[PDB]
């Protein structure tokens, strides 16, 4: 499938490039995600972006915290707008932090997931007939671990005290986020209560150019760990790397592959703040919180294509063996001691293993 959106082409090598894209053409022309919903666990949603609309469920906002969500209470609440994650000052979340501005990154996220495609508008998306759940975790300076622990719990179906049942429990949740530290303890168990639910959790490995093995979720038992590659096909500069690192997809090397391929393409925003300072747009933004998507995609691909046959879903211990067997070997060297993986997601040798 080569789809009409008009920056499809020019923009996205992630998805059609042959050394550094995913090999999204050939997965089109056996499965969209139809049927699937992916949980997108990240700053929010601008949920009536046109590029977005249409493929988008309500879900919610477990920021306990008014100052993070810039809500009027610390509760939690329905929906997942974004309300801005912009910093105003210097040194307000760390010790050395630098201001700057909002960054739609779930929008972003959630944009690589699901994008609408051959809709002669924007860019185009990796499982774009699946839904996205999109469940607000992270607002001002990031978010909290308790918060996160609960969102991945109520978006793969389980319960949590105060929120309403989940109406639509998902088969993948992405977590383009983290922080340094051990996995484990409350992280661990809300993980491995999405993975007894039949849930495949995907997440980025990290940018700091450090061993995975040092951060969470990167390092947490059962998930499927991404690092990032260039248009190259090689390590980016930030990747993290080590021997839990699963595979990588596409993160964009930043300025040394220029401009459009240094990046990856989304749905977004330029809002400087709120959403109402700017406008919809589409931006170019690089890390592994960028690559992890297009294998959470990739998950929802295969487990659509195996419902249109009839067939079981895969468990998520399945899903990863899957996804690394199936990688394209990098066309680039990778050092023995920056180690990312298997390889490259390959949306179609996914496919086509899955449905053999
Ligand atoms: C995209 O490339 C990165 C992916 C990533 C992976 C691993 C480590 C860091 C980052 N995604 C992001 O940086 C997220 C989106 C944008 C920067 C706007 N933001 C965060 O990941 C966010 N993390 C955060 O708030 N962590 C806190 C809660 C927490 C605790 C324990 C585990 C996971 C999360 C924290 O206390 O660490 C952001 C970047 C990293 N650090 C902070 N504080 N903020
Ligand atoms: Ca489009």
């Amino acid at each position: 499938l080569a789809p009409n959106d008009p920056y499809y082409q020019q923009y996205q090598w992630h998805l059609h490039n042959a050394t550094g894209g995913i090999n999204a053409p050939s997965a089109w022309d056996v499965s969209q995600g139809e049927g699937v919903v992916v949980a997108v666990l990240d700053t929010g949603i601008l949920p009536q972006h046109p590029d977005l609309v249409g493929n988008l469920l309500e879900g919610y906002d477990f920021i306990s915290d008014a100052e993070t969500s810039r809500r009027a209470t610390n509760d939690r609440v329905p929906g997942a707008q974004d309300y801005g994650d912009w910093v105003e000052n210097d040194n307000e979340c760390y010790t050395g932090s630098v201001a700057e501005d909002s960054s739609w990154h779930g929008t972003h996220v959630a944009g690589t997931v699901a994008e609408q495609t051959n809709n002669g508008v924007g860019m185009a998306g990796v499982a774009h007939k699946a839904k996205v759940l999109p469940v607000r975790v992270l607002g001002k300076c990031g978010g909290y671990l308790s918060d996160i622990a609960d969102a991945i719990t109520w978006a793969s179906g389980g319960t949590v005290a105060g929120v309403p049942a989940n109406a639509n429990p998902a088969e993948v949740i992405n977590m383009s986020l983290g922080g340094s530290g051990s996995c484990d303890g409350t992280y661990q168990d809300a993980i491995n209560g999405a993975i007894s639910r039949g849930t495949t959790v995907v997440v980025a490995a990290g940018n700091e150019t450090d061993n995975a093995s040092k951060y969470r979720p990167a390092s947490c038992d059962g998930v499927v760990t991404v690092g990032a590659t260039r248009i190259t096909g090689g390590i980016t500069y930030y990747s993290n790397y080590g021997s839990r690192v699963d595979l990588s997809g596409p993160g964009g090397g930043g300025s040394v592959d220029g401009n459009p391929g240094g990046y990856v393409w989304q749905s977004g925003s330029d809002a400087a703040t709120t959403p109402e300072s700017g406008s919809y747009s589409y931006m170019g933004m690089g890390g592994t919180s960028m690559a992890s998507p297009h294998v959470a995609a990739v998950a929802a691909l295969v487990q659509s294509a195996l419902i249109a046959k009839g067939k079981d879903p895969l468990a998520p211990a399945a899903m990863r063996t899957l996804l690394k067997e199936t990688a394209r070997p990098f066309p680039v060297s990778i050092p023995t001691a920056t180690p990312i993986g298997t390889g490259i997601v390959d949306a179609k040798a996914a496919l086509a293993k899955a449905l053999e």
